[PDB]
């Protein structure tokens, strides 16, 4: 079984365009919703992203 709808890079590179914003703008929807979702900037695949998810983020892409 499989599906034809995929990231056609990896979930890093929607990540990498999550982590250049605003922290202020980051941790603002996090204090209103917990969570961000977002498209992928090259080829527009949805994804999730969490505080804890983030916070890992912040400690592999610096
Ligand atoms: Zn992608």
């Amino acid at each position: 079984m499989d599906v034809e709808f995929k990231c056609t890079c990896s979930r890093e590179r929607c990540a990498d365009a999550l982590k250049t914003l605003p922290d202020e703008e980051v941790d603002s929807i996090l204090a209103e919703d917990g969570e961000i979702d977002m498209h992928c900037d090259y080829c527009g695949n949805h994804y999730l992203f969490n505080a804890m998810d983030i916070a890992e983020i912040r400690n592999n892409a610096s």
